[PDB]
């Protein structure tokens, strides 16, 4: 199979080998090969999405093949490769963003294809090749991606080996990368565990930790459009991505309005007390989350306590406290708790408690400047997307790029093929300013 | 002592409440505290000039005095934060750099104070405070300067611990900055053990690695002008600085005439293979590099091995293979090989050997614009610097900012302000761009 | 006089001769002869405000020396020259802002010594030197500019005549300036007249044309602050400037509590059907514009309607329809007319209508971003200021650098020293691209 | 005819009504616009250009073809409009691009469908309408690619009269145009003549004036590369374009290698006294230049004084003093004269009397960085090639976007979409900067 190898060592060689013809290419070579994945990507986003579906059990292929769609679109490609330019009197200084060499990457279940192309089409662009330690649930996912970037890349006159992986990922697999000489970064996709792991590598690690994206819903909204972003953008392939909307802090006032809103015309189910009991004692074990209700769509998970719904039922909602562990846990399903709020002060101390530290994600639907200002401020996020749904953050409905890497923790946040490069100084001096 | 403190708890506890005011300050009041380190410094560089070389033993005070007055001036200020916006049908979405927090600092006995009022000036533009950890041989310097951008921001209303440092900084004090949870970024300045120690702190690490910069002239160069600058870049400050010029390769055509203008106008004194010998002797020590020889004049340490020289001589050159040890090793000594290249892509070979696959810094004197873009592509360092010395890397004679962390391990180049903040975009959906 | 001459010829051909040092200058010195100017413009803004009052009778001391203050502080110097790079496979491009050479300029009354130097600090710092044909109004004034110039650049070294004027400015003069081959571009600030001038001349002409800026006030707005903000900005040197607001336009509803805090806390007086026609038939003539009105404070203009008023009375406001002479009218008069409006997009209409074409300024209060944006839409001025007085736009108070030539008729905007330059595209060809 | 009309005001109107729904329209509409003109302008850039060689008799078909895919590919759309920001204590400031209105255009006949269809995307990407006024030699050409422009507009949704002309071009319908009160940017691509003209009509003009660019040669130079860019850079299009090289300066000690070169591997035609005298008389009427001489292959116009040579010759070369008429006169033809120079000051001098103030196009062949420094500065154009042949400057095989609309007069430089937008300042106070 195309960049996949019996182990790490392996893949790391192929990859320094052909990162050895790509930090010579010109942009346009680049930018061809990028262009044949954007190609390849499209042409294949039905079997990408379903193999995940299929192989994860968790989120749907409509969504997913839109999500592949937004990364061939709109994910960086050379143009984000820039320049700058000072010149005076001594003469001419230029700053370029040179190659890294061979990146290191680890990838999640979640969007395990959607992560490695972004990735690769960022990292390629900045005269980088990568190599994958993919998630071991999304592996046949992760590798077929791989394989795919490679036929791009073959089918752009090469070379092969820009993206590589192992045939079986493991933890001795990524321990082997994470002290590979050959390998200055890692890029890490994933949970709060796999950072940590890499920022303790002794290579410089780009960190996306996890979050818990609260939406403030204020009184000045437009409550039926936010009813509308919010499930839209909480449900989308099934609470999944990490931006995703996954509790909403409503003022007092509207809380009602909205929440009736999101029955009557955004298929919602609201539980009672007893409901939300079963569904918190099935979606939250002795042994933490339950990995066989995570991505599930809203009726399968009804279903599962025994409630049977319309299958136009979308997402589960209920009022709550923040401490309501369905409120305040990630859980990365269609579960929305609705907070109600004295003031907007009030509010934003709910969703600051609720982002948990994060500096993640958050979401808010107000048309009021200060109150906007004030929230952004307090809650101090990598991410804040003011009247849309949350996927806006990625260009999808709304301005700027895509990624599927944001690095909260390490502080890059939105990554692209710039973040992945190194700075260089060239100072010319006494020369070379025309002025 | 003003900002100082007994142990590293209590310098990150104060750290942080200082940071919680500055996080809300304007970039005036920011740019008037800023505004006041930069006077301050000014006015006290002679003191923490004549300090460094009293405490340490090394460099010399002219050349810091000017190191002080190259930070003041030219060290980037709150014009260094920066925003972006993207608007379109989908509305307006900026990208601003948003604080770290407290900040942790690692510093050096060479440009001890020079190190801490760049990382200050910068960091507290991006509405962090910082911790530092002062190198054990510079802590009276370092401190003193600490405590003098206190007195810089007392005098300009507060608030007290913007800067932070301890009394007796020990590896248990360090330790405990690296595993400190208050702390999500640290900046190392320093050798690769303090940088490879950082980047396995499980935080993010900045991390600014060591170096041997080669400086190359070839035969289209200026020779009696590249003579002059590779001395003062190599002399300054007595070799102290990590970019400073600490081997040369010359085209063997015009070799002689370079090392002629060296000895006979420059202050160079060419020493015999003899002579080689019991240097090397001296300065290499079974123990690794002579702690009492670094940072020293070439006259302090031609005179250690009972040569007697003028005082007008500044630097000891010879002609050597590039495995020498005074060529190959980073001495931080006024001591200064010269290695003879039958070739341009000889000299280019040669040239990348001893910089050690650091990329660091290199420099080179040519006016063929080919040959510049050769090296450049096959150095690949941080830094380079074409017709000038070393020092105009920082903007002492070259267009460009000062530093003196440069992150060339980690790839952040020259730090400055933008580099110690954490991006944030924010999505104003379908409002707000108002063409 | 310094830089002043008897004709206009002669000014050109001093002028001429200076920028060909100018041309040649680093921009470290072009900045210190900038420096010197912001010095003496700060030293000597009481003389020249004074001035200004004495010799024009317009506008008051206090607030023409902030203007002179905020011109020295906030007008863009050799920091607002700029470069662009790209590299690539074919190597670098560069794109730089040169000088034009002598540019002529022609400057108002309202703002003699404020546009001079603003003009001149820009044009200086782009390798400009500058010829000025003065309002004859203001010669006096405009001329001690000028002279202070040259005494600035004299005390920084030189060179003398960096700016030129003549001693006594006709049609004759400024005739001989716009079809003097020796300038390709000439600054136009003033009315059409002069403007529409310019761009006949066979030369690049920028052109800042009138204004008659309509400030909105909805239901949203916060009124206290909208009436402290809207008198505050009318009455700035008795409403002389391009920028201020000159009628406003208040969403029904809220109009009466806006205009209730603007005579009770704000110092205006509201005057009658009857007290506006002697007002209308004072400060419109047959003649149009009455010369003995422009710039007046509203005690003087009530004072010869014969009617009297404590000393703390600001501005004369009144309620009346949009097609009033006095609220459709640009006068230049601390004379604020509220239209009152069913709508916000009636108010947008009549707002619209006020503004007449001009793409000048216009203003908003409102909290309500989907609000802004329309207005911000329909209005489409080279300024919008939403929620602050007008002279924000300039940077008293808002983000951004300060000017007082508005191009807003040829779309230049807010000028500054790179308005003033020409593009240079430098192509170096396969070399120069260190990746 | 598609967007042609009987006369202008009927061209005007119909641009006017197109516009309002332009200036309404998102970035992407407007890119899908003007993706399909990208797409049939390849499509029939057989048709446009073999059109152009019919009507006008001037240049040729393979060169045309290369020219049209050049703009399709290279002309920049809606990325070149772009947004600055500033934000801080006193709020968010942005600085957008907004539309002018209805452009008027004044196009050539040298490369008309290529200025035409260049303007146009630039104009419709920032939210413009356009209308022209072709050449009356290029009309058929002119108004096919307007028609061609329609057609694309009609296939991406509408609406019709992005893009209008007349069906008869003359000085009154250009006399209608530049006093037309709906036309407030002039685009002048053309001669001094109508240059001139343009600004002289009381509306802002973007002036395209003309030059005759020299190419420099030094000893430093790789010369028989250079001897292969200056012919293909003269010869294409048959030296039609503003930018080509026409006269050479070769410094003495090369100027046979270079000149031999040229006969030998470049297809260059050496002429003797004789025969220079009578090209000169052929080329050079009474009445100025020959219009039947102007963009002929130089085996034409060999053949056209008697002279039967090869059909593999390309290009007329001698050896002359600057002031010979086919070297200081911009001929638009094959012929290129190389001017022998004692020294690089020398060489400077003669190209600077050869260039003739125009500011336009220069080009030079060094490896040396000072030299090209040196000229650079002296020549001080609105565009210089290093090293390879001119077209580069227009993206053909160098970095940096296509124009046809140079505007070297009034100082915009190679124009794009930006050129032809307003800026506009939002002054947003004291809120949405959320830092």
């Amino acid at each position: 199979e195309l960049g996949v190898f019996d182990d790490m060592n392996q893949a790391i060689e192929a990859a320094k080998e052909a990162q050895l013809v790509v930090k010579k290419m010109s942009m346009d070579q680049r930018e061809k090969i990028i262009s044949a994945i954007r190609k390849k990507t499209i042409e294949h986003a039905e079997t990408l999405a379903r193999m995940a579906v299929e192989e994860t059990g968790m989120g749907n292929v409509g969504h997913k093949i839109l999500k592949h769609q937004l990364v061939a679109e709109k994910t960086p490609g050379t143009e984000d490769i820039t320049t700058t330019a000072w010149s005076g009197d001594r003469g001419l200084t230029l700053v370029e963003m040179g190659p890294f060499g061979v990146i290191g990457a680890i990838t999640p279940c979640t969007n395990p294809s959607e992560t490695i192309i972004c990735n690769t089409i960022g990292m390629l662009a900045g005269g980088n090749t990568v190599v994958f330690n993919p998630h071991p649930a999304a592996i046949k996912t992760s590798n077929f991606a791989v394989q795919l970037i490679n036929e791009a890349s073959l089918s752009a006159g090469g070379p092969v080996n820009i993206a590589c992986s192992v045939r079986k990922p493991t933890l001795d697999s990524s321990k082997i990368m994470m002290s590979h000489q050959d390998i200055p970064l890692i890029a890490a996709t994933g949970g709060p565990g796999v950072v940590t792991a890499v920022l303790q590598s002794g290579k410089r690690g780009i960190g996306a930790g996890a979050g818990n994206p609260p939406v403030l819903v204020d009184e000045t909204a437009d409550i039926r459009k936010a009813a509308e972003d919010i499930i839209n953008g909480c449900t989308f392939d099934n609470n999944l991505p990490c931006i995703a909307e996954k509790e909403v802090v409503a003022i007092d006032a509207i809380a009602n309005e909205l929440m009736n809103y999101m029955v009557k015309e955004q298929g919602c189910y609201a539980i009672t007390k007893e409901q939300q009991e079963k569904l918190t004692n099935l979606v939250i074990t002795p042994k933490g989350l339950n990995r066989n209700c995570v991505g599930k769509d809203a009726r399968t998970l009804l279903g599962m306590i025994g409630i049977d719904v319309p299958s136009n039922i979308r997402c589960i909602i209920f009022e709550g406290e923040k401490e309501h562990p369905l409120i305040s846990e990630e859980l990365m399903m269609p579960i929305l708790g609705i907070v109600r709020a004295k003031s907007f002060d009030d509010a934003v101390e709910k969703a600051v408690w609720l982002e948990h530290g994060n500096r993640a994600s958050a979401h808010i639907h107000s048309k009021n400047v200060d109150r906007i200002t004030t929230y952004a401020k307090a809650i101090d996020t990598a991410i804040l997307v003011k009247n849309a749904p949350s996927y806006a953050a990625i260009g999808f409905g709304g301005e700027g790029f895509c990624t599927f890497t944001i690095a909260s923790r390490t502080g890059e946040g939105l990554t692209s093929a710039s973040t992945f490069t190194k700075r260089r100084r060239c100072v010319m001096s006494d020369s070379l300013c025309i002025r």
